[PDB]
DNA sequence: CGCCCGCTTCGGGGCAACCCTGCGTCTAATACAAATCCGGCAATGGAGTCAAGACCAGGTTCG
């Protein structure tokens, strides 16, 4: 972002190699929230019973959980779903 | 003389359209910012109001 502008020219190697981490991070996060969907569900399958349809529970679930994956932390050495729980 | 192979015929399955043998409570807040109501003076400015007071015009009374 901040070489879009006239901050530097761009080698060949450098680019193409910074292009593939920067491709890999958002496999690495599809990886992640393809992972906890399935902690998504099992926190969602007790609000049932009023209004709302189990589906409808279901993803707006999943987008806690992209908030969640959103702000996670490692670095406080915890768990995510003791983390996710909070924002599911 | 026997034999394949699609054509027709019925069966079974499959599916589309209607009723009741149908018809649960759930963490719990804080922090903050923006929007909005609303309560109360604080400039009005135009619109209504009272009162005087003048304006003659033609009955009405008097000479």
């Amino acid at each position: 972002t901040e070489l879009s502008e006239r901050g530097e020219k761009l080698p060949a190697a450098q680019r193409r190699d910074m292009m593939w981490i920067c491709r890999d991070g958002d496999r690495a996060k599809n990886h992640l929230l393809e992972a906890n969907l399935r902690l998504v569900v099992s926190l969602a399958k007790r609000y049932t019973g009023r209004g709302m349809a189990f589906l409808d529970l279901i993803q707006e679930g999943n987008l806690g959980l992209i908030r969640a994956v959103e702000k996670f932390d490692y670095t406080k050495g915890y768990k995510f779903s003791t983390y996710a729980t909070w924002w599911i």
